[PDB]
This record gives structure tokens, sequence and C-alpha cells, in this order.
């Protein structure tokens, strides 16, 4: 929630020296190295700021160093101005950010000939100040940044950034070719379960991405047959996650949009701009063509393939969850994992019962697709503030959803979540604990 | 939710100086006006309190101000008062912005009146202290509010404070009976498309049977309710019903349908409606002596017209009668309930970028309604044209229109919302700004 990390999202880290688009070597987080074609002095001007005129490639460690001397410099420089200091006070926490990450990108100076959008956003004219921005020459050469960056001196809001999902795809990225980082299949999965605490591109990775796709398993195990053989850009990774939670249907519109053409195929030319997912839908040279049952098929797959991933965690290995093992899922799963109320709940008001088999669970995980159809059929319980019982709720979700919940999982449902001790649960008991995360 | 979020709920932002009930002149959310007899007294007193010549009138952040002043106020009062803070300290997180509303209400003084109530909350005896408020002074005073007040320090939720919906059907109700409130299809229907405009009667048995004599001179299809008027009688669970009718997806009705079907033989009947005296919806469904079963078909049409009719009567209230909504009419409905500082902005938009092109015709602004009740898969579509990095032109919002309804949408409407809300200018459409204007405007009851 800072400009340091809206900048990595705006800045991308570059280890070797490049030149920009205004054509200067830059380096690190958009570092400016000198504004001479000359390569002999963007390695000194480096080094009495390093330690050493270069390496070739600097590290990440010291691009931070940068990183971190530039952002200050940028608000030192601001601080200093007397036409942008003023604008600079009356901001909020947030559109300050916005107006260092102008500075940080195109200097003090250019910053301040921004005179009338400056005067705007002093007297928070928003709108205005947004509409003049957007005319200008920086708007032209970086409109994707100075979308971002003229949406935050709109809404005074972070909306346009999503820092935090950017955040786990790098925690767990485990390869590099050239800035771009990239998830193997097995990163990808330890990335939708775990917190925490789970190298460069080569020719050997790029070859075993092709053979673990002829070795893997071609339905729930695809993923993990593949482990470290594989490769998900963050726009492969952001667009699984988009869609792992949605019912069938939100599939068909994700298969719709990409099918440009209109001939009920993607092309790989349609597909995000080889990976695992671009060599699994288009084959190895990029011919194949990917028709909605086999997308829905593959979606369906890594949606099972995480159930029992996640079941086998919890459950330890064992080949049955105990009822606390769902009920400690089940605070993760709806993110009450550090509310003191909860854990008490199981381990004090949970019966020793039957074990919770795959089956069990894996049908709770479809209900859970289906939340917004379960929720509006139970709009009526929800509007008269009517807490539901457990045999209505096993009945709405069949109705709702298809789903057949064991009275032992709603059992353990109703044990955790009914707060009150009437046996029911409101509203927000339960609904209002999901999305409301 | 939070005690901010709470007060909010509870005390209306009053801009300008308003008088309440109980004779107090108030400002902001809640703040009175305590050394002010008349209204001069109170611009005097505000005039201190903002340090600004206000003339009676205040801005959104003076009121915030004030605002985290009075909450700041009400801990402190709690926190220094021996009856109080022992009561506060024992309590969770939800009880204790519930004390801190009283107290903010009331003043700790007032509070720490409540001795018996303070003790059992202390106690852990919360059915015990609900009764135990629910008689008081306070509670008659302030009904609804109270009532909340008292669910949270029952429950410790906040369900008292979602989904409300109550006090807006007793705004509009015209009838009562035996102390329960009734609408007529009237009420219901001004109730939907008005943010307001009731001199409440009383009904007799005899009165019942005639308001619910003619049923059959009705029309069967969309003019039902503004056929039937005032000559009905809508319950308030039937009220919520049909507030859930009005937003419901067609992919939703049969499963609405077998929600009801509680013994799964494919009709509803009378009693398991009663799951949910003669009312209309009542006699329509299920005869006169409640001896019809409902059907599926009947029960998807009935569902049909009612959107149908509320189409149709918003399209005449915002056309003003004319067959054809102008786009500026089109904007005036879509733009109903905004709010004043971002609503200044959309019409500062209509005004300088709409053209009059072609006006637009009941059939399309219907096919806009049905668009609304596609908004999830809408919401897919504009992420998809972010992961690309494709700006949402036009052009993408046509084809996002289309893969979300499976229609293309008429260009004059299209146009419409596109110049809306093309915030920055920049020929992109600022789509969660519009996302959020709509479901606000189609979302019944609030
Ligand atoms: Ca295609
Ligand atoms: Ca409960
Ligand atoms: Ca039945």
């Amino acid at each position: 929630m800072n400009i340091f990390e809206m900048l990595r999202i705006d800045e991308r880290l570059r280890l070797k020296i490049y030149k920009d688009t205004e054509g200067y070597y830059t380096i690190g987080i958009g570092h400016l190295l000198t504004k001479s074609p000359s390569l002999n002095a963007a390695k000194s001007e480096l080094d009495k700021a390093i330690g050493r005129n270069t390496n070739g490639v600097i590290t990440k460690d010291e691009a931070e160093k940068l990183f971190n001397q530039d952002v200050d410099a940028a608000v030192r420089g601001i601080l200093r101005n007397a036409k942008l200091k003023p604008v600079y006070d009356s901001l909020d926490a947030v559109r300050r950010a916005a107006l260092i990450n102008m500075v940080f990108q195109m200097g003090e100076t250019g910053v301040a000939g921004f005179t009338n959008s400056l005067r705007m956003l002093q007297q928070k004219r928003w709108d205005e100040a947004a509409v003049n921005l957007a005319k200008s020459i920086w708007y032209n050469q970086t409109p994707n940044r100075a979308k971002r960056v003229i949406t935050t001196f709109r809404t005074g809001t972070w909306d346009a950034y999503h820092m935090l999902r950017k955040q786990r795809f790098m925690q767990f990225s485990s390869l590099e070719h050239e800035g771009e980082y990239y998830m193997t299949p097995r990163d990808f999965l330890f990335s939708v379960m775990f917190e925490q605490m789970e190298k460069k591109l080569t020719k050997k990775d790029i070859e075993d991405t092709l053979s673990g796709i002829q070795t893997a398993g071609c339905g729930s195990t695809f993923f993990r047959d593949l482990g470290d053989k594989g490769l998900i850009s963050y726009t492969e990774y952001l667009f699984l996650l988009t869609i792992l939670t949605k019912p069938h249907s939100g599939f068909h519109v994700a298969f719709k949009m990409l099918d440009t053409d209109g001939n009920e195929m993607i092309e790989k030319r349609e597909f995000f701009k080889n990976t695992t997912l671009q060599m699994r839908f288009f084959g190895k040279r990029g011919q194949r063509k990917l028709h909605y049952k086999e997308f829905r098929r593959f979606m369906e797959n890594l949606q099972t393939e995480i159930q029992e991933m996640e079941f086998l965690q919890f459950s330890k290995g064992l080949s049955f969850m105990r009822k606390e093992d769902f009920a400690e899922w089940l605070l993760f799963f709806t993110n009450t994992e550090n509310k003191d109320i909860y854990w008490k709940n199981v381990r004090e008001k949970l019966s020793a019962g039957e074990s919770i088999s795959l089956d069990e669970f894996k049908s709770f995980c479809h209900f859970t697709t289906h939340l917004e159809d379960f929720a509006i059929a139970m709009q009526m319980f929800s509007l008269a503030h009517r807490p539901v019982r457990l045999a209505e709720f096993k009945r709405a979700v069949k109705v709702a959803t298809g789903q057949e919940l064991s009275n032992n999982i709603l059992d353990t449902v109703f044990k955790i979540f009914d707060l009150d001790g009437d046996e029911c649960l409101s509203h927000e008991e339960f609904l209002g604990v999901l999305k409301n995360r």
C-alpha cells in the first residue's frame, strides 16, 4: 500500500543495462544512469553509485539500494520545488504516491510544467485534473502507467494497482528469463495453498516443458505430474486465478472473450501474449486449436487437482479428514484463521464424529463455486433476518447448486460459524463471512 | 462494519441544520447543537464549532471531523466512567460498538443509568439485558434504532445493520390491520421507482374483502399491478418476495420455484407460501379459497410480467409519457439514485458530450434492463480485457455486452453509457464506476 510497491508494478526490475523508451542506458528499477550514448560512461556514473563500474549484470540486492535512493531523491526533489511542494502537501497519502510516481518517472522539473493539472490537483478538482492529464504527451508515451496514476489521482485509492497479487506471484515464482519471472506448475499450486516458504531459465527448463506435457497425465494430476517442468507467466497466473473459483458459466465467458474471430475455437494468436498452457492448448508448434469442451475440462481438472491437494494437506496424508481437519480448512478458506473465537469452536464445540471423505469434501468445494446462485436462492431468509436451520441449509444447497452436503460436513460448518448459539446460521455468520473476507 | 459505519446508518447525514423530533437542532452525523433553543442560536453554536461562517450549512469533510470528535468523546466518556468501563472492557468488539452507540446517542451519564442492563451485559446475559433495555423510554423514543442496538447486544454480530428493508416498506405502506402494515399494488410500484413521495388508513375485515374483490378484472400480464392500483393488499413478507423477483435473473427462475416447493411435487400450495388475512398474491396464485395450486409456468410468467411492468412504468416515468426516451431521459433514469459529487461529474459528461442521435425505444430499454442481470459475466469480460492489456473502448464495451447477454445492445444506449462513463475523456470506459452506479440503480428496496 505504498509508493515503493506502486513503482515495482510500474517500473520493472532489470538487472542488465538497457535503453529506455527515451533511449538512455538505464538499470534496475527505472534508474537513470547517464544521458549520454556513451555506454562506457553508463558503467562509470554507475560505479561511484554502486562500488564497481558495473559487473555487467547488477544483482537485485544492489538494484534495491538504487531504487531506494531514487525514491527519496524524488521526494526530496518535490519538497524543494516551489511549484510542486504546495500541491504535494495538500495531498492525502495516496495522491502523494501518485505524484511521487510522476517525478520518479519524468523528473521534478518535467512534472512542474504541468501547470493547470497541478492547479486542479491542489483544488482537489480531481475530475478536471484527470481529464487534462489524459491529453498529455506523458499519457501518450506510457498510457497504461499514466492511466493507473491518473485513476489514483481521481479516486485517492489503490484500486488501479493490485499490489497484493503481484507480490504473491513474485514470492512463488522460481524462474526468470530476462527480467520476466515465471512460475512452474509446482510454484502455482503452492501459491494457492500456502502463505510462504515455497534462478534463470535454461534450455533444459524449456525442453522439460514439452516433455513434461508428454509424460504428465491429462486429467486432474496434470500439474502435480508436471511439477517444476513447466512455465506460467504472470498473465496466465492471473487468468487461472480469475477463472478457477468460477462455475462452468464463467469458463464459457472467458472462452468467448478469447474467441475473437467467433469460430468457437481459440488459436495461439487469440491467447495471451512457449508456456505450459500454450503448449497444452495449442500444441508444440502452435497450430492446434482449443475447443470449449477441452478448455472446460482442463479448468474442471485443475479445480479438482487443487481440491485433492488441499484435502491431503489438511488430512496430513490420511485417507479421510477428521472433522477437526475440515474445520481447519474451513478457517483458512473463510480467511478467519486468526480469529480466536473460531479456533475455540473447533477445539471445544466439535463432536468426534465420522471422518470426512474426499468425495464429501469435493461436494463442499463444488458448492462454494456456486455461492452467488446459493445467496440468491437464500434471499428470503436473508431479507427476513431469519437464521437458517441445518436441514433448510442442506436442502437449499441441493436445490440451488445440485450438491449433496453430508450432515457431517454441515454439522462442522454449523458448529464453527454459529456464534450466538442458536444452532442456526444468520446471514453474517456465514454468507457475510465469505467474500467479505 | 465498525462503530463508524454503524452510526452512519443510525444517524442520517444532515449537511443543513436539522431540528429533530426530540426538539434538538442537529448537524452532520448526529451532532447535537446543545446551547441552541432557536435556529439562529444553532447557527451561532455551529459557526463556533466549525470556525466558519456556515449560515447553517456544512460540508461532508466538516461533518466527518465532528463525527470523529463525537465518537472519540463517547469512548472517553466510557473509559472514565466507573460503571461503564468495566462493562466495556468485558465486551467483544461488536458489543463494544453497541455500547459506544448508546453513549454517542445519550451521553455517558444517561447510559450509566442503565444499571441492571449493564450488569447483565458484563455477566454475558445477553437475552436478559435485551429484554430489560427494550422496556425503556430510550427504546420508546427511537425504537428502530434501539432495536438494532439491542439485537447487536443479543447476537454479537452485525446482522441488524445489513439487509435493511422494513423501514422503507413502512414509509410507503398506506394500510394497517391489527398492528400489521400493508401495501397496495400502487404503494409497491411507487416504492420501486421513487426515492420518496403517506396517511395510513386502518382496515376492517370488510374493507379487506372488498379491497381483495375484483382480481379477475385486472390484466393478466404486465399491467396487473397498474390495473389494481389501490385495490389490493401486499404483506411485508410478500413485499420482500416481490423484491427478490425484480432482481432475479431468468437463470434463477426455476430454483426460486423449487425453493418454495417444499414437498417436491412441482406445485406451490398456499401452505407452502405460508412458510414465507388474504392477500392479492395469495388470491392470484391459490384462488379465493386457497384451493388452487401454482405451477411453474404460471409462476415464471408472473415473474416475467412483473419485471416487464416495472420496466414499462419506469420507461414512461422518465420519458414523461413520450413513446421514445431521449438519450438524456435514459441518462436521467440511469443516474436517478446517484449522489451529489459523483452525480455532478456524470451530468457534466451528459450535457457536454451527448448528441441527440436516435431516441431509445421501449424494447431497447428493456434489453438494457435484461443486461443488468448478467453483470457477473460482464465483469469477467472486463477482467479478460484487463489481462490482455486491452483498453475498453466502445467496441470492447459492445463486445462484452454481447458476450454477457448473447445479444447486441443498441448503439444509442451503449454510446450514451460510454460517454457518461468515459471519465478521463480518453475513450476508455471507467467500467468499475459504471457497474457501481448500475448495481445500485437496480438494487430495489434499499
Ligand atoms: Ca477463434
Ligand atoms: Ca447463529
Ligand atoms: Ca408443493
